[PDB]
C-alpha cells in the first residue's frame, strides 16, 4: 500500500491505505463514510486535477505521504 | 508512547498513542469511541493474531508506527 | 503549513495541517467540529500552557509533528 | 484592520474594513444591512468555504483587498 493524506479546508488530515493499482473511488468512499460527509457536497483534487472513480494512485502518479485536497 | 496505526479494511488509518506495557483494551475501546463502532461488530488482529483484554503492546512486541487490523 | 497532533487522554491522535501564523482557534475549532465535540466540554494546552484564541503556533514556538493535549 | 471586498454576483463589489481577529459575522450582518438583503436569502463563501459566525479573518488566512463571494 502507499499512505496517502486527505486533507480538508479546514486542516483536517485523515490517513488512507490504498494500494497503487487500486481505484481512488475505494478512498474517496471510505472518506466519505468515515466522516459522515456526501459525495453530493463534496470533491476530491490532487495536484489541482480532479479524481475521477476510475483514477489509480498510479495512474496519478501519486506517491506514499502525498496529499489529496477536499473541498 | 508508541504511535500505534489502527486500519480498516476500507483503508482508513486512525492513529493512537499508548504505553508499552498498557492493555490494548485501552485503545480498541477508544477506538470504538471515536469511530462509533461496537465491540460487538468488530474484532482487531495484530499480525494474524486476535488481541485479547489485558494484551500489551509490549506482550505483543508492537513498535512504534505497527499497524492493528480491524475486522 | 506544519503539522500537528492533538491528542486526547483516550490516546486517540488526530491530525492537522495549520500555517504558522494562523491562529489555532482555527485548529481547535476545526477538531471540535470534526470529533463531535464541544469547546464548552474541552480545552487544549501545549507543553502545559492554555491555547487561546489568537495564540499561533508561530507564538507558542511549535514544529511540525508537535502535540496538543486535549483535556 | 484589513480591507475586503464583498462581490455579489452582478459583479457589485462593496467594502468592508475589519479587524484580524473579529468574527466575519460583524461583516456578513453589516453587509446585509446596508444592501438591504437577509441573511435567509444570501451566504458568503471565501475561496469556496462558507464563512461561519465565529469564522475571523484570520482564521480563513484573509489578507488586505481580498474579495467574499455573495451567493
Amino acid at each position: 500500500h502507499i499512505n496517502l493524506k486527505v486533507a480538508g479546508q479546514d486542516g483536517s488530515v485523515v490517513q488512507f491505505k490504498i494500494k497503487r493499482h487500486t481505484p481512488l473511488s475505494k478512498l474517496m468512499k471510505a472518506y466519505c463514510e468515515r466522516q459522515g460527509l456526501s459525495m453530493r457536497q463534496i470533491r476530491f483534487r490532487f495536484d489541482g486535477q480532479p479524481i475521477n472513480e476510475t483514477d489509480t494512485p498510479a495512474q496519478l502518479e501519486m506517491e506514499d505521504e502525498d496529499t489529496i485536497d477536499v473541498f
